């Protein structure tokens, strides 16, 4: 999977899934910028943005910014998230509010500053990490789950409305069933650099659930 001289954002680049597929996309060549809230890791080989993509203002003012210098956004991928469980009603309500702010606003401001340039370019790809929870209801996680559900809703209408301009949209959902150990971060950005491959040129509004198979199919 090659993606030299492409121009690839990712969100929640500075742990976890986003970090892992960042740094994936580097290693393929892409010219890579990550936007996350905290880049408190030791070491980031991409351009950094240091924002809450939560804030619709700060993720306007950044992304016209860069928008301003770049040709071609590539591709997007929308990785960041918050996990926070509970009992329906035991959540607090800042673990509810900070969970949609963040699993469902922060993708909806990325798509806010970059539809048009999408449309205006033609083409590209976006990959969004919804869970499995979007696809199964799992005690403790009802907020979480609803917020990837909805995450999931979002970027499939999303890529309803790009593929007149030839946008690829596609999910990923991470977690003797499950078969095999949970899945790394590192397995989750194979996934992702698939689904903005050229060889997924004719895959869009899919989901692909990698969590050894605990939802059987769902």
């Amino acid at each position: 999977l090659d993606f030299h001289g492409q121009t690839v954002w990712v969100t929640g680049a500075g742990k976890g899934i986003g970090y892992a597929t960042a740094l994936a996309f580097v290693e393929a060549g892409a010219n890579v910028t990550g936007f996350d809230l905290a880049f408190d890791g030791e070491g980031y080989p991409f351009a950094t943005e240091m924002l809450d993509v939560a804030d619709a203002d700060q993720v306007r003012d950044v992304c016209a910014r860069l928008l301003n210098d770049i040709e071609r956004l590539d591709v997007l991928v929308n990785a960041a998230g918050i996990l926070r469980m509970g009992a329906t009603d035991q959540l607090s309500a800042e673990d509810w509010q900070q969970t949609f702010a963040v699993n469902v606003g922060g993708a909806f401001n990325l798509f806010q500053q970059t539809m048009a340039q999408f449309r205006r370019q033609r083409g590209g790809a976006i990959v969004t990490v919804a869970s499995d929870a979007a696809h199964t209801p799992r005690i403790g996680m009802s907020a979480y789950g609803a917020s990837k559900a909805a995450l999931k809703s979002l970027a499939l209408t999303v890529g309803l409305e790009l593929a007149g301009s030839g946008v690829r949209c596609n999910l990923v959902s991470p977690g003797g069933i499950p078969l095999g150990k949970i899945a790394r971060p590192q397995e989750i950005a194979n996934t992702i650099l698939f689904l903005a491959s050229s060889h997924a040129s004719h895959i869009t509004l899919q989901d692909i659930v990698v969590d050894g198979g605990s939802t059987l199919g769902a």
